[PDB]
């Protein structure tokens, strides 16, 4: 019996083969499935709603070089689930085809004010500003060097209808309201969703709608961190209480403040392929990336040690999101307007 | 290939067995799962979402002896899913259990208005209102034969704390609000669900709670009628357009008007087990039921068809909940408050 220090050391030394990694992460996941599913729909349930009910009862300065995460991501460095429509879809392809699959499904029309919770390197905010010139586009993020990338790009693409409000938005206070909030795979760091629910349908008029994708599993919910001793994955990619995994059904019980109109969830092959676009291009550009983070990180052991971390979440979640050709994680959507 | 009329013609004349009905029945159950169940989450999604947008766009003299009635169904004529506790509980057992079991997850308490929609032979308004004395116990009923029986049972057992209004639920207008309603597999037969949700929050204060229980699939909704030509069974049963089996998960996207606060499921053999007790006591007590309905039915031919259609009833009831060990159809039940 191996222990936690010994497989991670060599996985730190880069000694662990892509195919022994990925079959470690396979059988990981393969435990919460058997943790998650249970014999009957009634056990099911009751499994479900302790879980929601459980969420209903609970009330940091290094940041990766713009030039890194462009290196590793895709044109507008999305990070969150892409959307493939062709096996030759390029991740580039795949981020427009996602910022357009949001904008449908939003139902985003020229004109609107668009607030985006949550909005990484803004490339959604970019694509509905530069599409929709007279909409008015608000991306919201906790980041400051996030707020200063978008504001660069679109200053780059002759944007003028961008603002980025610089907030944690579990603290953010605000009268003003919005035609239309995206949030995009933002929810699974909410330590108190009907709160944050709740804070969203504030910033609602009886005309906006509300728009959440975020990922799930299609039966059952978890937080994402060690059934056991033996998971040495979970808590070296995400610290505890960090990351919540919804059912893709889970929000449909947080309505007290809002009220459900359509509801989709995406086949985890196309997150899966977001993660595999993300490695390769990493490991491309390896040796760029090598020299980018040297000068931040200070040796070359940190900088192994970030790149380490960021390969695997990508090895990783390959496996999570591939599992039965897609059909146990993927990503669920969710609209709804306020009560 | 056999017509619906040959078919037909056999089970009115008993001339079917009932190893071959049941095969019958459930292999028209069997293609019911078929068309129901898609190929992934995706598709079973846009399924079900179709089918509740579907929902939200959709805006007779002769009645049954009470000794009829007495004779088939268990002692307090509940006419809805019981609870079997053991191998030997008996039907009169399983009503009690039931009875409870709604008490218990409805949060009944002693003291409280308490009103049940659609409460047939009023078996828990009786429950209640006897457990409970200071209790007002209001049934609301669309037949007077209920509302007479009911009247009656109460006067016979001493409960001074009940009432009946005889109406049509869709169509009365009340400003009396209460602490408590009930819905015992009756919202299978509402025409209009949010309609229905709504005009029951309007009988609600923000200290009231709402169950509903209704017969489900685990799965996916549908309207009870055939799916072909080849079968005789469902509108044999039903009337096109009278029943709806709503998903276990269908309700929680009627949250307009009220919230959602619990749900689970009943495993469906406990419904099977339910339907057949009734079966096997109408064929004990069949030539006492051929007495009993031969004076207002008038020829014994009339008679043979209003039993044939009650047993195909319990037959066919059979096979559909115990289905894959009560896995499929089964007993969905959810409590709610107002918003
Ligand atoms: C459980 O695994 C997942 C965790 C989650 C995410 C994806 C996951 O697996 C593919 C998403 C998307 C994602 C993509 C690139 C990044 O990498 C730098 C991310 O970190 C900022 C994230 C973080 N998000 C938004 C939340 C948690
Ligand atoms: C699709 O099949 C079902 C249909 C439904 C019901 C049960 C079903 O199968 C067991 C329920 C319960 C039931 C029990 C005894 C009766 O028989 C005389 C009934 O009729 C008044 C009913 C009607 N309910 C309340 C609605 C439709
Ligand atoms: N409390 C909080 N307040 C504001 N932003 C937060 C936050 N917690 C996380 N975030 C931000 O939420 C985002 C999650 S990652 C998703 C980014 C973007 N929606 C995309 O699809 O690419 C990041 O921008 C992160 O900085
Ligand atoms: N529109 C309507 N208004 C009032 N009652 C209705 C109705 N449609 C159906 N009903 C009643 O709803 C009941 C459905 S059967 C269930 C009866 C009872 N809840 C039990 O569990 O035994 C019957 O009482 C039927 O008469």
């Amino acid at each position: 019996k191996e222990s936690i220090g010994e497989i991670m050391g060599k996985l730190m030394q880069g000694e662990i083969g892509d195919e022994e990694l990925s079959k470690r992460i396979k059988e990981i996941f393969g435990k919460r499935l058997q943790w998650g599913y249970k014999p009957t729909h009634q056990q099911q349930l009751a499994f479900n709603l302790d879980f929601i009910k459980s969420l209903k009862e609970m009330d940091e300065t290094y940041e990766l070089p713009s030039a890194f995460l462009e290196a590793a991501f895709g044109k507008t460095i999305k990070q969150s689930g892409c959307y493939f429509k062709d096996e030759t879809t390029t991740i580039d392809e795949a981020e427009e085809a996602s910022h357009e699959l949001y904008c449908e499904r939003a139902q985003i029309k020229d004109g609107q004010t668009v607030l985006d919770i949550g909005c990484g390197q803004g490339g959604l905010v970019l694509h509905i500003a530069q599409k929709y010139k007279n909409c008015h586009v608000t991306g919201l993020t906790n980041s400051k060097a996030q707020k200063n990338y978008i504001l660069m790009q679109a200053e780059k693409l002759q944007l003028s209808n961008v603002d980025v409000i610089l907030a944690d938005v579990t603290k953010h206070e605000s009268d003003k309201t919005y035609d239309r909030i995206l949030v995009i795979e933002t929810i699974e760091h909410m330590k108190n969703i009907q709160l944050f629910m709740k804070k969203l349908s504030t910033w609602m008029t009886e005309d906006s709608l509300l728009f959440v994708d975020h990922i799930c599993h299609k039966t059952f919910s978890h937080h994402f961190e060690a059934i056991d001793e033996d998971d040495w994955y979970s808590g070296f990619i995400f610290p505890k209480g960090c990351v919540t995994i919804l059912s893709a059904s889970a929000l449909l019980y947080f309505q007290d403040d809002v009220t459900i109109l359509d509801h989709w969830v995406v086949n985890g092959m196309h997150m899966a392929r977001s993660v595999d676009a993300w490695r390769k291009k990493l490991d491309k550009n390896m040796e760029l990336a090598r020299e980018i983070l040297l000068p931040g990180l200070g040796s070359k052991e940190a900088v192994n040690g970030v790149i380490t971390h960021i390969r695997t979440f990508c090895m990783g979640g390959y496996e999570q999101f591939s599992y039965n050709n897609g059909e146990e994680w993927m990503v669920a959507q969710m609209l709804f307007k306020k009560k």
